[PDB]
């Protein structure tokens, strides 16, 4: 209970569902901007447009020329560039006076010892005059504008802004220089943010402020010159509080402790909306915080119960409660969703690493007869790549075929690839499975409507896959881990909820300590009979997916949810940078800025379509206008996908179980539409690896679940582990665009009949694949 700060009323918030919207609200608050502006986020891109007009850089640059006495300060995040320092350069550029803007890359603060390169800052936070406080999930970075079309037309933007990190760039930018070909997708963006005004804020300005100040304490570039500058620093504050009472050289810091930057403490205000402001931050990044405020001399009043010491697990906490206190149902976005989920399971024995995966790192993938003459598993086991046989790989070399250059090509490459791994494991300790209990919590909170008899339900929306191409090892790994959370672990969501629906089931049918083992009873087919549950009662798991006609080519890409958020009853909603994993919520790595928010102005709704039950005005709105947005009720005129008014009667009855039938009953249907024509896209059953048995073979009735590469197949459905080959090209693929001149491109049927974004997600896409990259769990947990 390390409070980062504590509820205040009387705040004004006003929620952004579009990209589109927060950008364009930024400008016109930068242009009121008269004292300070502070700006802070994972990622800064100076050249996005906010109002489609004018960069960042411009809006700052036209405020700077106004407000004489506007300072400006940027707190990037530090990649382990120039860039930012160059811009603020620029910003300050024939300036007025001295220069009044300012950058400090934020090097992370994180308590990982040596695994500590590989946290961030998370943060998205901007503040004006400190009066005018944002928050969310959206860096002012590229590819973030969007609307409620979801468009993906990327002809339409320029430079980087025409994102999508999964495909390949065959393009080209008129005045190296690709971009997103004329008939290659945009990745949309799904993102929630909001403007806040009232005394919340000061804790925004309070986060800025002690954040940038800890970093200036510990400006110092070498270890060696921070003393000096922590003795500088206890030296000049005598000195101010003496004034009060009537080579080896660290650099000046720059303080953010004049008293125009420094915001008053708020007054206790009601009404409005309250807020609490709510941090994941580590033990170092709090004791630094503490650094500055001798350093820069600023102690800025706390409340009463907040701390300035210990980690801060704010967000973690905030959502479990929020999960435990609902009474009828819960709506989250979040980019993530990987919590504990117990013992792995589902991996099919007799196959160590997914055949994609060992492709990519198991040496097996490999023919035997080049791995024995150039001696690779000596050289792996030692780990020394010189301990090799440099005769016999000449030998391969000088060898003409393709089988030897594929062979010593992708030898080279399983070493690059199982080299990370050997780093970050010996960075650092791998924590076994994973941390946080966002899991546990749903599926208590579903228990306890299981078991003492009352409706409710929870709404997961998440992205398909996390962005970029679904070759690259680590996303992978994150499908992996994000299917386990929710279907795979022994102890996974839907397992859970399941075993609950299960154990219920049997009240008074059997005797009660026997249960536990009736329930785990396998079954015809191999599984258990817990399994033979509808968890469909009270979970609700979505993704979100657009299609276009783009330069005569049917195309199709994801919706990405980058959303960190969180709503229960339309009362209370939990708004920011976290994500259900690890990093996010545990609070000692990567660092990140969240709201808890309840609207005081009251609003009577049927949320289950019978019984009148009291919300908050602005909450209820916010779920519905997104519910909207993704029902494709918000667009406006063009797109490929039509209004999927049929759920137009449900925005206003979240709890009602006719009301997540019909977005489980279309959800299912949209996406067995793209199936019917997309065998690329993840799914539940592989269509392209074939039954070559006289029967299918043990489990594999129904079908053959698909891989995290879906136009995979395995070469020997019996050996698994033989491996396999992609029978189709998938998207990443160069030649799933362009025909090379040996081979033709394949196309596809328009997907019939969908309505709205809303998409059903895959829960057995990658059953028994474990597609392990190989990198310390604790990085990507
Ligand atoms: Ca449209």
């Amino acid at each position: 209970s390390n409070l980062f700060s504590e509820k205040r009323a009387g705040n004004r918030v006003r929620f952004f569902t579009t990209g589109r919207d927060y950008f364009s609200d930024l400008a016109s608050a930068l242009d009121s901007a008269s004292s300070s502006i502070f700006i802070t986020g994972w990622q800064v891109n100076y050249d996005v447009l906010l109002d489609g007009r004018r960069s960042l850089w411009q809006c700052l640059r036209q405020a700077l020329e106004r407000s004489p006495a506007l300072k400006v300060y940027v707190m990037p995040w530090l990649s382990p560039d120039f860039e930012t320092m160059l811009a603020v350069f620029q910003l300050n550029a024939g300036l007025e006076g001295g220069a009044r803007a300012f950058c400090t890359p934020a090097i992370q603060q994180s308590d990982m010892q040596g695994l500590g390169v590989a946290f961030s800052h998370h943060q998205k936070s901007v503040v004006i005059d400190n009066r005018i406080g944002y928050v969310g999930g959206i860096d002012l970075a590229y590819g973030r504008r969007d609307d409620n079309d979801f468009s993906l037309d990327a002809s339409g933007r320029r430079g980087n802004d025409a994102y999508n990190p999964g495909l390949p760039h065959l393009g080209w930018m008129a005045e190296d220089n690709a971009r997103l070909a004329a008939d290659q997708p945009r990745m949309p963006w799904q993102d929630v943010h909001c403007r806040i005004e009232g005394p919340s804020v000061y804790d925004l300005a309070r986060n800025f402020i002690d954040r940038w100040n800890g970093q200036q304490a510990y400006l110092a570039k070498t270890p060696a010159l921070q003393d000096t500058a922590l003795v500088r620093s206890a030296l000049e504050a005598v000195m101010k509080w003496l004034n009060s009472l009537a080579e080896l050289d660290p650099p000046t810091p720059c303080w953010i402790n004049a008293p125009e930057q420094l915001p008053q403490e708020p007054e206790v205000r009601r009404g409005g909306m309250t807020v609490q402001v709510l941090r994941s931050a580590a033990a170092r990044m709090l004791e630094q915080e503490q650094a500055g405020r001798l350093g820069a001399g600023v102690n800025l009043p706390l409340q009463v119960g907040v701390s300035t010491e210990g980690v801060q697990s704010n967000c973690k906490d905030a959502m479990l409660l929020a999960i435990s206190g609902a009474q009828q149902f819960i709506y989250i976005e979040n980019q993530f969703f990987q919590s504990e989920f117990g013992k792995e399971g589902e991996v099919f024995k007799d196959l160590p690493l997914s055949g994609p995966m060992a492709s990519l790192r198991d040496v097996g993938s490999l023919r035997r007869d080049f791995v024995v003459r150039i001696r690779l598993e000596e050289a792996l086991e030692q780990r020394d790549l010189w301990l090799l046989d440099w005769a016999e790989v000449e030998k391969i070399a000088q060898e003409p075929g393709t089988e030897a250059r594929q062979f010593l090509k992708s030898m080279l490459a399983m070493w690059g690839v199982n080299a990370q791994g050997w780093l970050t494991h010996k960075l650092g300790e791998a924590q076994h499975g994973l941390l946080n209990e966002i899991g546990e919590a749903l599926a208590r909170r579903i228990e306890r409507a299981i078991q003492r008899e009352h409706p409710f339900h929870v709404y997961l929306v998440l992205p398909v896959h996390p962005e970029g191409a679904l070759n690259v090892p680590n996303i992978m790994h994150q499908v992996h881990l994000t299917q386990q959370s929710l279907v795979f672990g022994e102890q996974s969501l839907v397992k859970r909820i399941q075993r609950q629906m299960a154990l219920k089931a049997l009240e008074g049918k059997s005797d009660p300590a026997q249960a536990r083992e009736i329930i785990e009873r396998k079954d015809a087919r191999g599984r258990p009979v817990y399994e033979q549950q509808d968890w469909s009662r009270y979970l609700t798991l979505l993704n979100l997916r657009t299609w276009a006609v783009l330069g005569g080519r049917v195309v199709t890409e994801q919706i990405y949810v980058h959303s960190k958020l969180l709503i229960a009853d339309d009362r209370v909603a939990i708004l920011g940078s976290a994500n259900i994993n690890d990093r996010s919520l545990q609070g000692e790595r990567d660092s990140e800025l969240a709201v808890m928010v309840r609207d005081s102005e009251p609003l009577t709704v049927r949320l289950d379509g019978k019984n009148d039950a009291i919300v908050g005005k602005a909450i209820h709105q916010l779920r519905v206008n997104l519910w909207k947005k993704h029902f494709g009720l918000s667009q406006g005129p063009g797109g490929f996908v039509k209004p999927a008014s049929e759920l137009s009667a449900y925005l206003s009855i979240p709890a009602a179980q006719e009301a997540w039938e019909a977005i489980q009953t279309l959800a299912k249907e949209n996406t067995r539409a793209y199936e019917r024509t997309f065998n690329f896209i993840p799914q539940n059953i592989s269509q392209t690896q074939l039954q070559l048995t006289p029967e299918p073979p043990k489990g594999f009735e129904d079908g053959f679940p698909a891989s995290i590469w879906p136009t995979w197949a395995y070469r020997k459905p019996g050996e698994l582990r033989a491996g396999g080959q992609l029978m189709e090209p998938m998207p990443y693929q160069e030649i799933f665009w362009r025909s090379s001149n040996l081979t033709s491109v394949k196309t596809f049927p328009p997907p019939n009949g969908v309505s709205g974004f809303i998409t059903a997600l895959p829960t057995s896409w990658t059953r028994g694949e474990r597609n392990d990259s190989g990198l310390n769990l604790s990085i990507l947990a």
